[PDB]
């Protein structure tokens, strides 16, 4: 109703803004290394059998 | 009219003009409790944010 009110508010908001942004990153780190684990085991399988 | 009459419409005003005194401080004491009371709060607010 006041705008003291809606000043917390915002700030709340922005607060979990930033939250997001932390776990965005975390998560897009997380795909990115299960991602590289599972091309670094394919690439080895390839090259195992495909200079054999 | 006369000089009776003007003396006591003269007591009367001053008697208001007192009131308006004793208001006047009322509300000023109003206000700025108000004030106090929101700011105290803005600052508490403020020192919980940015002291984390």
């Amino acid at each position: 109703m006041s705008l003291l009110e809606v000043i917390i508010v915002l700030g709340i908001i922005g607060t979990i803004a930033a939250g997001v942004v932390i776990l965005a990153q975390r998560a897009f780190d997380s795909r990115t290394v299960s991602e590289l684990v599972t091309n670094t085991n394919t690439i080895r399988v390839a090259m195992k059998d495909a200079y054999q």
